[PDB]
């Protein structure tokens, strides 16, 4: 009945468990829309996906569509204030982000449910009347450059662009998508191009209503949501832009049967096998790509990976279809290489073609397709409820590909087995259509080519016909069998009825010396799933570097063993996580409760009776060595956070102390360690979900019983159960720790102002203050000053202590960033005194909403509880108490907090700074005016540093 609405979609198919309400519709201008009504959501959300990406970039301005995406946040004609959008969301419990792919640019936000319209209106202007301020463009060009700079020494990006560079140079697929200062500023200036106009023009030419999809989620009715969205988005202009397509494959025969030898930054060994294939998106209802990927990428018994692992050539394998763009795709088989595998690359690839041959001989298996269909059906029915911001964004993306009534189910539900399509794709998987890339340090100095954008050192060879012919003649290897029927597929979806004595929070229902068991029956979600969380305490886990290493190798060897067995369970919605910690071991099993007890016993039982294979020990141990070394190639700001963690923690083995001790880890020594580790334990657990109290106690009983039976485990004392402390900085102190990043040519810095031990008061001062300066900090340090792409502020919580932290990755020297952060703090001081009481109450409200936002899924709630448990604070009612206190804070309260704890001349300022110098930088100790800074005490040695200071107390439990 509305002229602006071309059609209103029918019943939108959803899971019976989904209580959200849906109406799909298509606007007169062509915008596809999905309206989502959820009366309980504390945060509303919307997203818009344009069906243009960097593949549509002008060939002379690489990264333009990406740059466009940055600029839309920087002002519209209706809301011309540069950070009006960001500031609004921040003051209303909201957030926003975006991304640019080959074919899509995706924008999304969430906000307090009370302010959907205000946010939605400002959001809409991106597509109505963007400003593209000349000043803003010249600044933000730097943020894009920074973002690229961060990727240059990253192995994943280097390889990503290299494949693009080794195909047809005239194909859009070869374009550089990110852009940098050269492509965006330097070269355009040479050519005389007005980049601001090219931005305006690109938005004008491609950001058309016929290529847009919109999703909006709020508390409002589907009716009110309809009027709101139509009111705002029917005014979007339709230029009837043809949807871009790329029918010709980027890989022609000149690019097939080619071998590439590549040199990585990190010490890694990879083999990448690629086949060009047709666009399989139209066959989505049968999805031939996923069927083949599922088998080739199978990790269970009989699989290709199983064989390659037995010969000790590979450890992990990825197989399946890989996105390209409209018109083309790829099929890939990727493995990591052992030192041995690197020598048998030709043989590995033969094995791949033998398995593929095994599939041709067997023919398509309908029961396999039928199994994938069945698993996905269950997956969609009992799908966890998504957080709004990610939901609207994801759906906005696939609205382009599917009918309105089917968007929710399209990517889950399979219709009909099409063996013809399977044979079609399988026919492309031949030696004559293969591309091979080997990534190894062993090719260093032996390369002759250099990729233009990342500087990747590589070498190109043609695969000799002698080798190609060998691969085409692939005899059936007897080691290869099709996967067996997945026996972990859940059958019992019964939701057990809430017990009479069921608690709203976890209740302590068992307290022996052996174990402490926390339990809660789910009363919010009612899906047939449960989370089993176990912390195993033992002093021998982190007593020294040698033992810390062995704790790690033990679990890694344990998982390496269970993989083939647990893989089926993972496919069937039943996963486990097993990590070594500073307190001992951490075990988490999550998923459908049905066959969950089966898996859990297998782990605990495997744990306590583990027999170590020597070959796996050698391989896994060597990988760990490279793993520790590879930390040198991490980002400067990641180093910054790592170094600070070491400085401020009572005990912390550095990655150097670890890799040194590793040389002393032997098989005999490790075999001895495991039993010693399991001989003494204390188990603390949280069982949460679709389980009864007796089933919970039964579960706990089985873990203890299995340990005692196989490992002869015994309890640990209460006094032995004290956690580590945080170093306590002196009043008016300032320490600086300086290191260099050998790989990246950006500097990193973390600045930590340590306030005080955690408590309701200190928590809310810090959080309310962080809330107030969150947006302004991003706007000043990045948007205005453009110090870096990565600019972060917020609370730091470790060992029961807390403080305010700033993190920045930049091309400027760390000492420069210091004055700028300090300059900002003085700036913020004035802004808060000038702040109106109403603006202040907005921040109190924004923080309050964020804290009280309820978990949409079980594991989110489980995390909340488990956080209170491992922190041994046990404050399960924390949010209500702290939000209550928050609302009683004064603007004067925050000013005093700042002046006492954080201000430059503050009495109780405890400041430590970590400086990470860029690769080619050098040493130096020490716009809005930056204050004078005292001379810092330069930390020369972490041990001396810790020993010379007090340690905080630990927070007492509830
Ligand atoms: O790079 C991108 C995505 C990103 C880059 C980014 C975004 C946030 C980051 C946060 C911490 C460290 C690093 C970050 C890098 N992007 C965001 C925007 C708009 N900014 C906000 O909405 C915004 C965020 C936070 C605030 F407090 C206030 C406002 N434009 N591009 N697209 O190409
Ligand atoms: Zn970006």
């Amino acid at each position: 009945n509305n002229p602006a609405i071309k059609r209103i979609g029918n019943h939108i198919t959803k899971s019976p468990e989904d209580k959200r309400e849906y109406r799909g519709l298509e606007l007169a201008n062509g915008i596809k829309v999905l309206l989502i009504s959820d009366p309980t959501t504390d945060k509303s959300s919307a997203a818009l996906d344009v069906h243009i990406g960097s593949l549509s970039d002008p060939p002379n301005i690489a990264g333009l569509s990406h740059f466009l995406q940055h600029m839309l946040f920087l002002g519209t004609k209706k809301y011309p204030k540069e950070n009006e959008y960001s500031q609004f969301l921040s003051e209303h419990a909201g957030s926003s982000n975006a991304f640019t792919s080959g074919e899509h640019t995706n924008y999304y936000f969430d906000v307090s449910h009370e302010h959907l319209e205000g946010a939605l209106d400002r959001f809409a202007q991106f597509f109505l009347s963007p400003l593209f301020d000349e000043s803003a463009k010249d600044r933000e060009v730097n943020a894009v450059d920074s973002e690229h700079e961060k990727n240059v020494m990253n192995d994943a990006w280097r390889l990503f662009q290299l494949e693009k560079a080794t195909g047809n140079p005239k194909h859009p697929f070869s374009k550089f998508g990110t852009g940098n200062k050269y492509t965006l500023e330097t070269r355009p200036n040479q050519e005389g191009i007005d980049v601001r106009q090219e931005l305006l023009k690109f938005h004008s030419a491609y950001y058309s209503s016929n290529l847009m999809a919109v999703v909006v989620l709020g508390r409002e009715s589907l009716d009110d949501l309809t009027n709101l969205v139509v009111k705002l988005f029917s005014e979007v202009e339709n230029k009837n832009v043809p949807l871009p397509e790329f029918p010709e494959h980027p890989f022609q025969e000149e690019h097939l049967k080619q071998l590439y030898k590549i040199v990585p930054i990190k010490d890694i060994r990879n083999l990448y096998v690629t086949f060009p294939i047709p666009d399989l998106q139209k066959y989505y209802k049968s999805n031939p790509g996923h069927y083949l990927g599922h088998l080739i990428g199978h990790e269970g018994p009989g699989s290709l990976l199983s064989e390659l692992k037995s010969k000790g050539w590979v450890n992990t394998l990825v197989g399946g279809q890989k996105e390209g763009a409209r018109g083309f795709m790829f099929f890939i088989i990727n493995v990591d290489l052992t030192e041995e595998g690197l020598l048998h690359v030709e043989d590995i690839i033969l094995h791949m073609f033998q398995y593929i041959q095994k599939l041709r001989a067997e023919g398509p298996q309908e029961w396999v397709f039928q199994e994938l269909k069945d698993l996905n059906a269950v997956a969609f029915r009992f799908k966890d409820k998504e957080r709004p911001r990610g939901y609207t964004s994801k759906i906005a993306g696939i609205l382009h590909y599917y009918p309105l009534e089917e968007v929710l189910t399209a990517e889950y539900l399979l219709e009909e087995f099409r063996p013809d399509l399977i044979e079609m794709v399988l026919d492309k998987l031949r030696p004559e259509n293969v591309r091979v890339a080997i990534v190894s340090k062993s090719f260093e100095g032996k390369t002759d080519r250099t990729e233009e954008w990342y500087g990747t050192q590589y070498k190109q060879e043609a695969i000799p016909d002698e080798v190609i012919k060998k691969w085409q003649n692939a005899d059936l290897n007897g080691k290869f069998k099709l996967p067996t029927k997945n026996e972990f597929i859940p059958t019992n979806f019964e939701i057990l009825p809430l017990e009479k004595e069921a608690t709203p929070y976890p209740a302590l229902i068992k307290d022996t010396a052996m174990s402490k068991l926390w339990f809660k029956q789910d009363d919010k979600f009612f899906l047939p799933k449960a989370n089993l969380n176990f912390e195993f305490f033992s002093p021998f886990a982190y007593v020294d570097p040698l033992h810390s290493n062995m704790a790690y190798l033990y679990l890694e060897l344990l998982k390496d063993s269970l993989n083939e067995y647990a893989y089926a369970a993972e496919l069937a919605g039943l996963s486990y996580d097993l990590q070594n910690t500073i307190y001992g071991m951490y075990l988490s099993v999550k998923g459908y409760n049905d066959k969950q007890p089966i898996l859990l016993k297998k782990i605990i039982e495997k744990m306590a009776t583990f027999e170590i294979d020597e070959k796996r020990f050698e391989i896994i141990k060597e990988a760990y060595m490279r793993s520790l070394n590879n930390f040198r190639a991490e980002q400067p700001h990641q180093h910054a956070m790592y170094y600070l963690r070491l400085l401020m923690t009572e005990v912390a083995w550095t990655k150097d102390e670890l890799k040194e001790a590793l040389d002393d880890v032997t098989l005999p020594r490790l075999k001895a360690f495991i039993p010693q580790l399991l001989s003494r334990l204390h188990i603390e657990a949280l069982l949460h979900g679709n389980i009864t109290k007796q089933a919970a106690l039964g579960i706990m009983q089985m873990v203890e019983d299995t340990l005692i039976e196989h490992a002869h485990t015994k309890p640990l004392l209460p006094s032995q159960l004290v956690r580590y402390r945080e170093v306590q900085l002196p009043d008016r102190g300032w320490f600086v720790y300086q290191q260099r990043n050998e790989v990246h040519n950006n500097s990193g810095i973390e600045i930590y102002y340590q306030t005080d031990m955690q408590s309701t008061s200190e928590n809310m001062f810090l959080e309310l203050f962080a809330q107030i300066i969150s947006e302004p900090a991003f706007n000043t340090l990045r948007t205005k000053e453009q110090l870096g792409y990565i600019v972060f502020s917020g609370p730091r919580r470790a060992n029961g202590i807390q403080g305010l932290r700033f993190i920045i990755q930049s091309e400027k020297p760390p000492h420069y960033l210091e004055s700028r952060v300090e300059a900002f703090l003085i700036t913020m001081e004035k802004s808060i005194e000038d702040m109106t009481e109403e603006a202040f109450q907005k921040h109190i409200q924004a923080l309050a909403i964020r804290r009280l936002d309820k978990p949409k899924k079980l594991s989110a709630e489980s995390a909340k509880y488990w956080g209170e448990i491992i922190s041994q604070q046990y404050n399960f009612d924390r949010d209500n108490t702290e939000v209550a206190y928050l609302k009683t804070l004064t603007k004067e309260d925050i000013i005093k907090f700042y002046k006492e704890m954080l201000a430059v001349d503050a009495p109780r300022r405890h400041k430590v700074s970590v400086h990470v110098l860029a690769r080619e930088m050098d040493s130096n100790p020490v716009l809005s005016q930056a204050p004078a800074l005292p001379q810092p005490e330069v930390i020369q040695n972490m041990t001396e540093f810790k020993r010379g200071l007090p340690l905080f107390p630990l927070v007492k439990p509830h």
